[PDB]
């Protein structure tokens, strides 16, 4: 019931307790562990508001007073009544940053309570979500000095009313197909690319296009649109060293937005909750330049710094692995444009760790995640244990909407 | 039931079975995953199932399930147990068990070369100098003059707790590890405590930077004693670089053999506490870990100041680029001496055609992502991209106590 995890690089022990508050399922049982698989009514909603609001109130040090029994009430009346009930701007705004910090696979929790959160509730139609996004988009990008935001839709309602960015992310890039056989631009986005060219988007078939957002209001067939040029700032990709790394042509996104999850709060779902933040350098230069199923770039890379590719044990995948992201985070910083180093991050998120675990009990942790996709070890998280489970509020997987609408 | 894995980078997925035959508990609940921990005297009655489910096993593997000679070994086993309380494995079982928990084991990456173990039997040794002797002959042998070969050696198992041969060295070939006065460490900080047994055993110390333990060696619950390995049969690499040729003057070296000591053998019930195994090294154990951790030789510094990097900053990368270095440095010159090492590119794509073929054949391949993915450049690696279900079968590796924790000193 009472928990340890050990730091094997420091001896430091921590208990945790926070784990036994909670709600939702793992994937794993006694037999079978699954911590490295990416995706493992009126009565269902009382219990949930309820539970919420224990820790609303818990929270501004208010439990059991009279404005807590008083709004469990006016909850449970509502609910009675209409089947849903609505969220005070101060409930929504506990619930988002709250969501962030229950955030398992997210190494940049430390600052999860600076969190911009714009009420979009009273928006209906495309254009409108249009005209939320692009000042969201606009708020958090501050030109290149990124402050994190959320911006969260209407909730769902009977589930035929639903509010959905079809877009994974507010700013990517397109993926074509060619009858080459070869992929053009980001092999991640061919499928809603082609989307977006059955809905009507004009592709101009480059490999750094940016995407238009797809918008779904109200339950109705979404949207086109493109993002102001102007709001997207985008940097061009340079080594401090290599001078011929421009010739590669590599750029990418200041605003790492991810638009495709749902956030739960007291049992409320809501659908369309674009959140932002900033990025971690190996996340463009390791996952998005380096995946084989990505940009792919290394082998053309190790090319320009004339390593030798015969054998797997020169260690060249790692030696350009490394300059890559070198220019990444130079090309970032020259640019001004908020970045942050897989080291600096990972010696946050262990300060973040132990803040948590003083005050809190304790801080869910998905170790797969946590640990940066290059240098593993030498980061401080890869000697962390830590303890994985689901708390709410919480942001949410849920299926693509193009295999759920009907049209 | 059937569980599917995917692998994220080539969408190729596999099912599994094999999940079912598991008994043992994870440490994961419904409500908490515990895949990252690193640590998450049987009766009559416990004991008859444990052989049973082992000699079934046995059986079907040679094509003889439900015989007329399994049947009788069944028999044979159930009567020695009600009689004598525990059973002695055949030989052709030893060898069948130790393989298996290798196979079995799902923190290794080296598993495609599960079917290629030298399985020495060691139950006939009684005494702590017969151990050093078993231990020698396994050394030279897997050792092999640089050609590593696989090996396991196995002394008597568990009879009542009070007899316990144990290793209590962690690996056979370690360097000491000292604690100075004034803080600092010299040699490998990991194995300051045992040293210090070692010291107080009676072992002189050399007190420099890489000596080779002595063996401190258990036999039939007896208090251990010292041995020291020859010399002659410790093969050793000097680390140099293909192209710094500072690299050398950081007085580097490390040894060709790693040898797991301290682990437990479980086969069909039976508990064998001293049963050191060995295969030959992944690059990245010793140019990552040994020395790059910070509680290990960590050496990072001292590299990247001679490589003259950029140190100011964190976000120069200067630790990935000396890591890199390291890496390189050290495959470099376990390849220019002819001792047999991997690097983690070459054995996580073998790692990957193994699992894929032991879906097929097997139903599955338990395997435990976080050990899996090497600890430096994970995602170009394809373990990282592939989804692993980890769950405990026997014949298997386990952990036990350290034994300076356990032991009733006789004096
Ligand atoms: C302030 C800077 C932030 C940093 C440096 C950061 C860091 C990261 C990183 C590196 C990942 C892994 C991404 C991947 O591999 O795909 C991640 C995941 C995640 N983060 Fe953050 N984060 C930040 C802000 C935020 C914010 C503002 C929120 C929500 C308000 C958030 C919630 C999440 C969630 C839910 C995931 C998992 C997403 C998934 O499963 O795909 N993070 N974080
Ligand atoms: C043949 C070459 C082999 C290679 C390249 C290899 C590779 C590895 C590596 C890199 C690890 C992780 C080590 C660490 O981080 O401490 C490991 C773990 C392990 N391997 Fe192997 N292995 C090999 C042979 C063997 C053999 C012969 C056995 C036993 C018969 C074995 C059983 C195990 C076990 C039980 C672990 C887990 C150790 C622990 O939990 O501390 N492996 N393997
Ligand atoms: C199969 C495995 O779970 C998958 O590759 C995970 C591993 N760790 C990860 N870690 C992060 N931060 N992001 C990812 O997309 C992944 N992918
Ligand atoms: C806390 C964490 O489980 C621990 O540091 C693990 C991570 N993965 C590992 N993987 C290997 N191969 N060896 C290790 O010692 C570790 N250490
Ligand atoms: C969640 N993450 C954004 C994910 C972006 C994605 N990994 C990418 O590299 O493009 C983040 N840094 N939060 O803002
Ligand atoms: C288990 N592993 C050996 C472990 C050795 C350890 N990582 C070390 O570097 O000393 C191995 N390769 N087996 O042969
Ligand atoms: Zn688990």
């Amino acid at each position: 019931r009472f928990l340890k995890v050990k730091n094997w690089e420091t001896d430091v022990v921590l208990t945790d307790t926070l784990h036994l508050k909670s709600t939702l399922e793992t994937g794993c049982t006694e037999h079978i562990c699954m911590g490295s698989i990416m995706l493992p009514t009126k009565d269902q909603l009382f219990p949930l508001a309820k539970e919420f609001l224990d820790q609303y109130y818990s929270s501004i040090k208010r439990f059991g007073s009279k404005a807590h029994m008083d709004r469990l009430e006016e909850v449970n009346k509502e609910i009675e009544s209409t089947s849903t009930y609505q969220l005070k701007d101060t409930e929504l705004i506990y619930g988002a940053k709250h969501a962030w910090r229950n955030a398992s696979r997210c190494v940049g929790r430390i600052q999860w309570s600076k969190l911009q959160v714009f009420d979009a509730r009273d928006c209906t139609t495309a254009h409108g979500m249009f005209n939320y996004i692009c000042n969201h988009v606009k708020y958090a990008t501050n030109k290149g000095n990124l402050r994190s935001a959320i911006t969260i839709f209407p909730q769902r309602t009977d589930g035929k009313h639903d509010f959905r960015v079809w877009n994974s992310q507010l700013i990517r890039y397109a993926g074509y197909k060619q009858p080459d056989g070869s992929t053009l631009g980001d092999p991640a986005n061919v499928q809603f690319t082609e989307i977006c060219i059955q809905q009507g988007w004009k592709a101009p078939r480059g490999r750094f296009d940016v995407l238009p957002l797809l918008l779904q209001a109200n339950g109705n067939d979404p949207e086109l649109f493109q993002i102001p040029p102007e709001l997207v700032l985008e940097v061009p990709i340079r080594h401090p060293k290599f001078d011929w790394f421009k010739d590669l042509g590599l750029k990418w996104y200041g605003l790492p937005a991810v638009s495709n999850m749902l956030l739960e709060i007291g049992g409320l779902e809501f659908s369309a909750c674009p959140f932002s933040g900033w990025y971690m350098g190996t996340e463009i230069g390791v996952r998005d330049y380096c995946d084989n199923s990505r940009y792919n770039i290394l082998e053309e890379v190790a090319k320009k710094m004339d390593l030798d590719m015969r054998k797997t044990s020169s260690l060249w995948k790692d030696q350009a692995l490394v300059e890559i992201n070198i220019a990444v985070l130079y090309s970032f910083q020259s640019d001004k444009v908020t970045i942050v180093d897989h080291h600096s991050a990972t010696e946050s998120f262990i300060k973040h760790m132990e803040n948590e675990y003083r005050c809190r009990g304790g801080c869910p942790a998905d170790w797969v995640w946590i640990v940066p996709p290059m240098s593993g070890s030498i980061t401080p998280v890869f000697h962390q244990e830590m303890l994985n489970y689901r708390l709410t509020p919480s942001f949410e997987y849920q299926p693509d909407p193009w295999n759920t609408h009907v049209w």
